[PDB]
């Protein structure tokens, strides 16, 4: 197809982990708003990872509880 690479995911944790090692290849601080990272993660294909953006924001969410502290 005349485009860049689409990513493919079938289970919940493969969608959700890359949507979260989308957030940590976004560089993506644990106090970046969602519009921030989903932004920076959603310029990358990953971003369709997850369909529902509600999820999307947990896996955010998740991603900086899991960089912080």
């Amino acid at each position: 197809q005349p485009a860049k690479k689409t990513y493919t995911w079938n289970t919940k944790e493969e969608a959700k982990q890359a949507f979260k090692e989308l957030l940590k290849e976004k560089r993506v601080p644990s106090n970046a708003s969602w519009e921030q990272a989903m932004k920076m993660i959603i310029n990358d294909p990953r971003y369709s990872a997850l369909a529902k953006l509600s999820e999307k924001k947990q896996a955010f969410n998740a991603y900086k509880v899991q960089t912080e502290k």
